């Protein structure tokens, strides 16, 4: 009951430069409704609806870029390791600018993927602004089969920890997580990086955590509605219960990713370490509104076992720590004992100079340190 | 009626499965709002506040503290102080950083909310605390030149900046070539004017042509098809004009130029212009509140259609310092712009070009 | 000066919107560019002198 619309739309119908009929102004109204309402909105015509499973393609190929909208513009959450756009030097929280010869202006992430997904044998410009840079950067990235081993483990030589990698939730996580952790028995830690990881399918998400929450709720979601709101409680089947764990995670990780982390930090199940996440916590749903057509709107958002959300807030890291190499390699000619007048005498895998390299990885490793002694304590 | 069907259908929709609560006065302000800003480049939506701010561009007043303000060095600073604002009466100078406004901090604060603390009604009191010194000042409404003219030093000729099609830039331009009658060239700068008023652009361009269309609007069929013609009493008909246009200039800034080019009573000196080749108008709704649509496309004297394309100008030149070795324009500030250089040369060619003609 | 220095924004880029002396040798002569831009604001003028 709000007679301000028709107003607008008997000036319109009048006053506007061209004859649009009222079909037109209506989808431009729910398209425009949509577009200031939510970020991941986004309004399916007849044919879109019919058509949701490609872009009027049979080819399947895209960058590797996920996309989001912070500070009100297109941001990269991260790109995917080992992506066309990885390896050509695209950044997480690089803003988009122009795709092609179109601006981003005033485009909704919906439509951002879809001018990005091609041929996987066909070249597209991006135009993309980095903070600390003078002008905008154009990358000529060919598109390419995003398929890519996503998990990989390695062990930390001369620990008995492990360094177990997710680049993302692609479908082949969980096993390719337990069938590592099964090849190495004798392990007695793991170092769960799950930095750059932008997320993907919510039931590796809930899949992973399984692997090591025995009870609870692992993860909820909810809405308005307080019928359909649905947490995912985890299974009574989990192993490696008791094993220490250590998760890295920074600007990149994003969705499965910070729903893994956040419900293994909770639940007090694991040390999370880095730096605080991007913040994507919410689910879109598919609504048929009209004869054939449809309209997709956020219809609930994601809240961990501690009832804290994960949209605009994200998780905050229990160990702070931004990237850099490790300080010194010692840096003294000191004076000891070893080396003084008349003293008594004396009765694949990832290699420490990686280690070097990241503080990240070493006060993940540090943090499983801790962890092996107090259970060497706890045990006596 | 039963019209409108779809749309609220989707309505309905947000109101039972949306995430959030929002009301339906939060639903059908945003779907105005998307609606206009859906039908066009350019036509949307003006809240209370932003029907104001245009009214404020059109008037030339806006009743504010009297600082340029800006984020320069990475804090709040005064720009400069306006010549007779309470700002440059009290002592307030550039360079000095805002430390509070009233007694809000502006750090954390943006410069859109440093605007809306400092502007307001005139003769409404206002504090600030800059390094630190404090400032009692009563707000007042402040004069925004539109137009200013100068003569260029050394040289004959005079430079006409219009910032922006206000009310009063006709009569400004006007009253300031009469305030130099022995001036032999003008340089009009356009340069990032972001348009304005149909009404000074087809005033401003009518006062140097003498005969012929000066803008042809179409909105409907082609029947009324307004077309703008020039009142033929046009005094400065003969007197030299180079016209500064760049990426910022549009709308009302093109039509000047576009028309002046078409008739070739000016040179086009710059690079090529936004491009923007559609008249909007705006229709109040709300007491406080308007709607902005697109109502017609323009079209300059010889027919041709700017939209989306701009002003290809007669002399590129894009900015930078002039190459030299071994209340006036001043060569130092001629100096700096290539393109004023440029601007004023082609005047100096003007000049010979005509003498040339009177002779025998 | 330079050929540009901006990625700026344009109508033509906006939601919705309605729709043998070569350049080589005059760009690093500024004289021989001045000399151009002169003539052309000469056959303007004698254009305008119809």
């Amino acid at each position: 009951m709000f007679s301000r619309f028709s107003n607008v739309v008997s000036e319109i119908e009048k006053k506007y430069v061209d004859k649009i009929s009222i079909s037109e102004i209506m989808t431009k109204a729910i398209e425009g409704l949509l577009s200031n309402l939510d970020a991941h909105s986004a309004y399916l015509n007849e044919k879109k609806f019919k058509e949701f499973q490609a872009q009027t393609e049979g080819e399947f190929g895209g960058l590797g870029i996920t996309v989001g909208m912070r500070d009100g513009v297109l941001t990269v959450i991260a790109p995917l390791e080992g992506t066309p756009a990885y390896k050509a030097g695209v950044k997480s929280g690089d803003n988009i600018l122009k795709i092609n010869n179109e601006s981003t202006l005033s485009m909704s992430i919906d439509d951002a993927i879809n001018l990005m997904r091609g041929k996987p044998k066909t070249p597209i410009q991006i135009t993309i602004v980095r903070k600390n840079e003078p002008k905008p950067l154009v990358f000529n990235i060919i598109r390419d089969i995003i398929k890519l081993p996503s998990v990989y483990v390695k062990k930390i030589k001369e620990t008995p920890y492990l360094y177990v990698r997710v680049s993302g939730f692609d479908k082949n996580v969980t096993k390719s997580v337990l069938e590592g952790l099964k090849a190495n028995p004798k392990a007695k830690g793991i170092v769960l990086d799950l930095r750059g990881n932008p997320g993907g399918l919510l039931n590796q998400a809930v899949g992973l955590s399984n692997l090591f929450i025995k009870e609870g709720v692992l993860v909820s979601q909810k809405g308005k509605n307080k019928e359909e709101s649905l947490e995912y409680k985890a299974n009574g089947r989990a192993p490696y219960t008791n094993l220490p764990i250590a998760v890295l995670v920074n600007g990149g990780s994003a969705s499965a990713s910070e729903i893994v982390a956040g419900a293994l930090q909770d639940h007090k199940r694991a040390v999370i370490i880095g730096e605080k996440t991007f913040g994507k916590g919410s689910v879109q749903m598919l609504l048929p509104v009209n004869k054939d057509e449809a309209i997709k709107i956020t219809t609930a958002r994601y809240y961990l076992p501690s009832g804290r959300t994960i949209q605009a807030k994200g998780i905050t890291p229990d160990i702070v720590i931004y990237p850099g190499k490790v300080p010194e390699n010692e840096n003294k000619f000191s004076l000891k004992e070893a080396d003084l007048k008349h003293h008594l005498e004396q009765e694949k895998e990832v290699t420490p100079k990686m280690i070097n390299d990241d503080i990240q990885l070493k006060t993940a490793i540090d943090s499983l340190k801790t962890w092996s002694i107090v259970d060497e304590k706890m045990d006596e």
